[PDB]
């Protein structure tokens, strides 16, 4: 028989496509205005031979998975699958894409630029994650797990080199880059690649703060290219996860010119391509088969004044400071949007309802505990609720000789490396040979910098919430969890994660009413395609539509490129959907309450020469009935010429 069983599942988690602040850039003005490609939850269920011990890892095309999401999906999994799933064996991570709708956190600080909690996006996310896990378990099949690694030196650059070089122990990271990519491949009973999870550090910020189209960014393109363009086996699921990318940017030049590009879409595709290429090469090598038990540990840790043993600090006992954000340099900002929550409370009704950024003075105890940080906002002391998390999840999965760490924050290269070495040192005797550090997991508590980097207070340091010893605390938490795994004892009793579902505000307007263009009806074609197009041309079409906020069209689409044959009379077969890289769905307000759906298609090489037409699906809400109806239209047919 085989050592393991695995199940690969995928579900739509795309949020509100129009008029909701995007998550990542903290830009008040960056609201969704369409979709380039959808966001997906990719679940990997791993079962272990004799026992049916189960582990679930889900990587999401999101900026991060906030505590609110974690708490909700687990509550559903625990209630619906009692005894099989709980916080011990469910890990949720994010690719950290900055092109998705926000508002799915329960902490004000992360909802600031979005003007609050966006329930519709939040629920689409928890439901999609749960759905991906149900689909993955439903596809449990026997197989083998392989682990391998390689180096990728051309897909990232350190955005805070000055701080990075402050670390004495950077042997192997002299240029600021963590070139290591790890790949856990899943091979079915026929020795065929069923899926894979690739781990490699680099912000998914190829799409800038000027973009308004939803997008999985570079990691999402890598996933897509493998699933849609490369793999011929279906049910194929490829996830591209993060490790320690706190100070790693994909824009190789310094903002929106990665390698030599000048273009964010080209940059997104190329960076995704390079990550895909490396992962594909590594997976093909099937370097080291994974074998051994499956195990896990989870613990909610209250960070408030958490005791840090002298061996992780400078030789003296320390206690974590309550959360605070300090100022730092940019100029505009940098790795893309506006910065250190300098969202000006003027156009922010949500910010003023909270009481402004600053309120009174941070206690003198907080000021010195925070050391070199010059506090801009004391988020930990905010009332009635702190704007940042205080109880955080620490989780480790043992998968054979592999240990997967789920860390609730963005860790700089060295912040993660140190934790990795420390955990690897503690797990050696247990048979662990590879420690995979997965940041952006289970919750989001900003940045983690090493004591040294923190002292320089560059962007990541300013956002290292709990003080100079935040990195040390995390290293102490993961080491203690690792020793527990090694000794087979429970980890300490979990603290309680605050449930904030009760007090969420929202100042972002929903859909009031939709109206067709004057004299038109929803679904009407405002712009018909040209008579014919050649391969490589971009077909642009437009429709009278309704606000996409009315319906996410989860597991569905706002458009379809349909092929009706060489003579135009064959059974219509759809060749492109709103998820595809080749298509784009854009929404724009026209008049007072009307709106336009602009759909574009870049005919890709390999397109069957023939007749095609574009179909649009939308939803419109009526003011009088408050009813949301389905709407749509289809353009006339155009011809695709062999080229
Ligand atoms: C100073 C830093 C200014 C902007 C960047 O730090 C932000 C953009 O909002 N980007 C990320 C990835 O965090
Ligand atoms: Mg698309
Ligand atoms: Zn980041």
């Amino acid at each position: 028989d085989l050592p393991y069983r695995f199940g690969l599942g995928k579900a739509d988690i795309t949020g509100e496509a129009a008029e909701v602040g995007m998550m990542g850039y903290s830009s008040l003005e960056q609201k969704t205005a369409g979709i380039h490609m959808r966001q997906w939850a990719r679940a990997f269920v791993i079962e272990e031979a004799a026992s049916g011990r189960r582990l679930v890892y889900v990587n999401t095309d999101l900026g991060m998975i906030f505590q609110a999401v974690h708490l909700k999906v687990l509550a559903r999994l625990k209630a619906k699958y009692p005894g099989v799933y709980d916080e011990n064996n469910v890990m949720l991570a994010a690719t950290h894409t900055h092109s998705g709708p926000g508002g799915f956190s329960h902490y004000a600080m992360y909802n600031l630029s979005v003007l609050g909690f966006q329930e519709k996006t939040f629920n689409a996310i928890v439901d999609g994650i749960v759905r991906s896990i149900e689909r993955a378990q439903a596809r449990l099949q026997p197989g083998r797990l392989f682990y391998g690694s390689g180096e990728l030196r051309n897909a990232s650059r350190n955005r805070s080199l000055l701080s990075h070089l402050k670390n004495p122990d950077i042997a192997g990271y002299e240029d600021g880059i963590d070139p290591q990519m790890s790949v856990l491949s899943f091979v079915d009973a026929n020795g065929e690649l069923a899926g894979a999870i690739s781990w490699f550090p680099v912000h998914s910020t190829s799409m800038t703060n000027a973009n308004h189209l939803i997008s999985p960014d570079n990691k999402g393109y890598a996933s897509y290219h493998w699933e849609h363009d490369v793999s011929r086996k279906s049910g194929f699921v490829a996830a591209f996860a993060q490790t320690n990318a706190g100070n790693l940017s994909p824009n190789l030049n310094l903002k929106p010119g990665s390698g030599p590009f000048d273009n964010e879409f080209d940059n997104t595709r190329e960076i995704g391509l390079r990550q895909f290429a490396k992962a594909y090469e590594i997976a093909g090598q099937a370097q080291e088969e994974v074998l051994g038990e499956l195990d896990s540990r989870f613990r909610f840790v209250d960070f408030t004044r958490l005791p840090i043993r002298p061996e992780f600090t400078d030789g003296q006992p320390r206690q974590l400071c309550t959360a605070a954000i300090g100022t730092s340099l940019a100029a505009g900002s940098t790795e893309d949007g506006p910065g250190p929550l300098g969202l000006e409370e003027g156009n922010n009704p949500f910010l003023s309802a909270l009481g402004g950024l600053l309120t009174g003075v941070p206690p003198q105890e907080l000021v010195q505990c925070q050391a070199e940080k010059t506090i801009l906002a004391d988020t930990g002391n905010k009332k009635p609720y702190p704007w940042t998390p205080t109880v955080l999840p620490i989780q480790m999965f043992r998968i054979g000789q592999l240990e997967l760490l789920g860390a609730p924050a963005e860790f700089t290269v060295m912040a993660g490396v140190r934790i990795r070495r420390a955990v690897q040192a503690a797990s050696e005797a247990a048979g662990i040979r590879h420690v995979v550090f997965n940041g952006y997991a289970n919750a989001y508590a900003s940045y983690v910098t090493t004591r040294e980097e923190y002292a320089a207070q560059e962007y990541e340091g300013g956002s290292t919430l709990y003080g100079p010893w935040t990195q040390a605390a995390y290293q102490q938490l993961f080491v203690d969890m690792a020793v527990a795994l090694r000794e087979r004892l429970p980890v300490e009793t979990s603290a309680i994660a605050p449930d904030l579902s009760c007090c969420q505000m929202n100042f972002q307007t929903g859909v009031v009413a939709d109206d067709p263009y004057i004299g038109k009806s929803f679904g009407d074609v405002l712009q018909q395609p040209r008579e014919s197009y050649r391969i490589g041309d971009k077909v642009t079409v437009a429709f009278v539509t309704g606000h996409p906020k009315n319906d996410l069209r989860t597991e569905k689409t706002f458009l379809e490129v349909v092929n009706i044959g060489k003579d135009g009379k064959q059974t219509p077969v759809t060749v492109a959907t709103d998820n595809d890289w080749d298509t784009q769905y854009r929404w724009e307000r026209v008049g007072i309450s009307a709106s336009k759906a602009t759909i574009s298609w870049s005919i890709p090489p390999g397109t069957e020469p023939g007749h095609y037409y574009i179909r649009h699906y939308g939803n419109a809400k009526n003011f009088w009935t408050q009813k949301i109806s389905e709407i749509g239209g289809s353009t006339r047919s155009f011809e695709v010429l062999g080229t």
